[PDB]
């Protein structure tokens, strides 16, 4: 009903206490019994919520659904992210910012549990799979130079390997400019895009699809032995508010990194943290297509790469297959 | 009515030949007795035709208010805009741009009469008075790098310049980078704006805003004595469908320029049309104010600048007052 985000919220800000449905049904104005039912739905989509007499409730788990009345909790306690959007099933988080952003200087993130229409680089299909991922785009306001958008882009993917690497205890790598691997799965594809003119950049959004819980099962065969997912790497169940939390904690470390250290101060680590090193590279621009050697990450963040001929090139992005 | 838009397509359409009520009315499929109403409608808002016996209806003249149905006529024969959007009053031709780009590859244009939240630079406010000028947005897909934007917005002024040239008997001037001068009277001002990600432009979006019949009366008396219109400055009715027919025609041929030639073969051309050398400049950069002489643009399009101290700059933007 229109009361579920309501009901949702009040149970996710009580924990780790129970709350009454007396207590919910006075704070919402409801009827007790109206509050019993939007209990009872909640525990029938999946919410693991314990109902003790004389107690009331506490919620233990949420299932793989977003819900907005959770969401805004994150929002409200962020001082980096002004609200939010959640969305069952949309075209695409990316479309969606780019729509959003239009005509304020709001920061936000948008959150959809499948995209319809969800597109990686050069307009390629990004794969969307309702309650398998999280399908997020994030919008900022850095007072910035439109030339800084590539040095974002670097910062942000550490912010990403860092959260997903909580979870998995086998190794996560950067395969830059734009993926996150686990062995040879990418588990998560990135993209930094921007709204700007020559006096600064009015928006980045960054769009971010991360494999949550797929089985090996659940990826199309034509991708399947290149993908991976959390799930498949964490002994424990993977909790996807836990995961989301995490995530955002490291976007806005990384953030505030990026407004105020040079590349230079995260180089090393960003190059230890790569997976581009020491192996053939298949390098696409446009008609040409080489083969080439990551030799180096320079102080501006370009790619140093000797290709197959010899003749060594400085790359501000590219894009690679292994 | 409903049908007005489509009159008037005909109409226009036809000249300089009549059609009959009776021919207008077997197009559209109404009667003979609601096209002499429409028409009818037409005069009454100011379109002069000219209504004879036995011939029909000759459109002669339109008023200053933009109709949709003849900017149709614009976007059918032109190669570069596949559509356009029309309106009376909105908050900004550049948002509703931003948001008609997103998630096709379409290029069009937006015009409106009057702006209520008309911005220029700097989140400045850019005054759109209903009837006086032309208030436009223009969406166009370059396959470009990013940092092509500037020299897009070199090669668009002289397209602008050369339309407002063909209709003042006064010397139009450009004012790097952003706007257009006869005398002392800003008569335009534009700016380039870009959706983009380390891959490629997605859109080129270029907001430009023109004083076409405005009298000095008309203007606020903060801005009064550094603005004009073309009306002040040519000795005929300015006429608002010749003046933008005119500017589509150059802005298309600036921006084939543009896709084929490096900056260096117009330089000399936009150094000539430009109104900042020999004279004493006021630059703002956020905390900084200083005074400066443009000595110089670059191969690249920088304005190469000798501050009132001896030193010099190379800027590929600024805001300059006189
Ligand atoms: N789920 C998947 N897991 C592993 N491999 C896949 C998946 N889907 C497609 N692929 C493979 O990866 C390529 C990813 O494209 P990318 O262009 O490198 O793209 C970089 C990324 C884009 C991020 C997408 C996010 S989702 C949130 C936001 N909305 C949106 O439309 N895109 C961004 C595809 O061609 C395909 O080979
Ligand atoms: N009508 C006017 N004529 C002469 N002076 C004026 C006018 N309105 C304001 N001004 C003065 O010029 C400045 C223009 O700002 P700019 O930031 O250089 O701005 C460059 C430009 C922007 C182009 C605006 C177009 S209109 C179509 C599109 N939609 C939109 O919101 N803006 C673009 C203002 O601060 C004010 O001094």
């Amino acid at each position: 009903s229109k009361y579920s985000q309501d009901v949702l919220q009040l149970l996710y800000k009580n924990k780790p206490n129970y709350i009454s449905g007396q207590s919910i049904a006075e704070s919402l104005n409801i009827s007790r019994t109206a509050v019993k039912k939007v209990i009872d739905q909640l525990k029938l989509e999946g919410c693991k919520i314990d109902s003790v007499n004389h107690k009331g409730h506490l919620l233990q788990q949420l299932p793989d659904i977003w819900y907005q009345g959770i969401i805004d909790q994150y929002t409200k306690s962020s001082a980096l992210f002004d609200f939010s959007e959640v969305y069952d099933s949309i075209d695409s988080t990316q479309l969606a910012a780019k729509k959003s952003l239009v005509g304020n200087q709001s920061s936000f993130f948008i959150l959809s549990d499948e995209q319809t229409k969800g597109r990686g680089r050069f307009n390629r299909h990004w794969s969307s799979s309702k309650g398998q991922g999280l399908w997020m785009s994030v919008v900022l306001r850095p007072n910035v130079a439109f030339s800084m958008i590539s040095k974002f882009n670097l910062f942000i993917a550490l912010g990403i390997r860092d959260a997903i690497q909580h979870f998995s205890q086998d190794e996560v790598k950067v395969k830059w400019p734009n993926d996150i691997y686990i062995d040879n799965g990418k588990v998560c594809g990135f993209l930094t895009e921007m709204v700007a003119n020559n006096d600064g950049i009015e928006a980045i959004i960054c769009g971010i699809g991360i494999n949550l819980t797929q089985q090996l099962e659940n990826f199309d065969e034509s991708i399947r032995h290149r993908a991976t997912s959390i799930q498949l790497h964490d002994k424990n169940k993977l909790d996807r508010y836990q995961f989301l939390e995490r995530l955002l904690q490291e976007i806005e470390k990384r953030y505030n990194q990026f407004l105020t250290l040079p590349f230079s101060e995260i180089r090393e680590e960003y190059i230890a943290a790569s997976n581009i090193w020491n192996r053939t590279l298949l390098f696409t621009e446009n008609d040409k297509q080489f083969k080439g050697q990551a030799i180096d990450l320079d102080y501006d963040g370009y790619l140093i790469v000797r290709d197959e001929a010899g003749e060594s090139h400085r790359l501000i992005s590219a894009d690679i297959d292994f």
